[PDB]
């Protein structure tokens, strides 16, 4: 295979993201509609508008083909197919919800406000609640 | 919900795509195979590069991602019928899709969008013509 990272050319890597907890992120329903009520406008643009634009617009897209995928799954096993669309929130579903909240995130605060954010975030929450500074 | 067309900021759409015929695109193994050995330097980059980079970065990953979810469906699925059934759907949907996406990212980088967009044209004009009354080379 080859080895492309989505977040390098934005200065950021997959490991850097899992820094930040799984149940810090938004849900993907929320972060699809934030991303309509903030973004609908220059995402369905035929302007480029800016790498982070083309980024999330192809993670939506492919958020898109997944459940149209487990759909279909289940729309083709009580057990199974209500098991099969559980895997994907188990799964791929953190993988958006971070990759996602990090393009909206970077359009809306900046990529430097998101990069700071999340070192000092990753270390406050890992010091323990007993010592830990205030919410 | 929100409509977003992939092609859009590209200067194409997907009915344009849709007009060669679904036979006429490469395989997936074969695209991947071919961003790899033309780009895998770019892709691999943190420099941007292009847009087409970008997105083309980001169909790689999605294919990525609905493979590992096809595997983890057919090795918990049991019945060899049903695995035959699963495979089937990404093949005619999904593979489709990607199929016609990673050709445009992928030839736009070799060829130019202007090229790529003529002959997708010419060629869904060429290919519609009977083949009685077709000429040669399209
Ligand atoms: C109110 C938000 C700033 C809260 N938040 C967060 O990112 N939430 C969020 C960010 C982007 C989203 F699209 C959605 Cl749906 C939610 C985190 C916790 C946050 C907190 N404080 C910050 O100073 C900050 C700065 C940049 C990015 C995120 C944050
Ligand atoms: C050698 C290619 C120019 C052949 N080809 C094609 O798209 N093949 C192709 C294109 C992109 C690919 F990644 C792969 Cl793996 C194969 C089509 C048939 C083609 C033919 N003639 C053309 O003049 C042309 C121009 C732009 C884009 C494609 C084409």
């Amino acid at each position: 295979s080859m080895d492309i990272d989505p977040y390098k050319e934005f200065g950021a890597t997959v490991e850097l993201l899992s820094f930040l907890p799984s149940d810090f992120f938004p849900s993907v329903r929320d972060l699809l509609d934030t991303a309509a009520a903030l973004y609908r406008d220059a995402l369905e643009s035929p302007e480029h508008c800016s790498p982070h634009h083309t980024a999330l617009r192809q993670a939506i897209l492919c958020w898109g083909d997944l459940m149209t995928l487990a759909t279909w799954v289940g729309t083709n096993d009580p057990a199974s197919r209500d098991l099969v669309v559980s895997y994907v929130n188990t799964n791929v579903g953190l993988k958006f919800r971070q990759l996602l909240w990090f393009h909206i995130s970077c359009l809306t605060f900046g990529r430097e406000t998101v990069l700071e954010y999340l070192v000092s975030f990753g270390v406050w929450i890992r010091t323990p609640p007993a010592a830990r500074p205030p919410n």
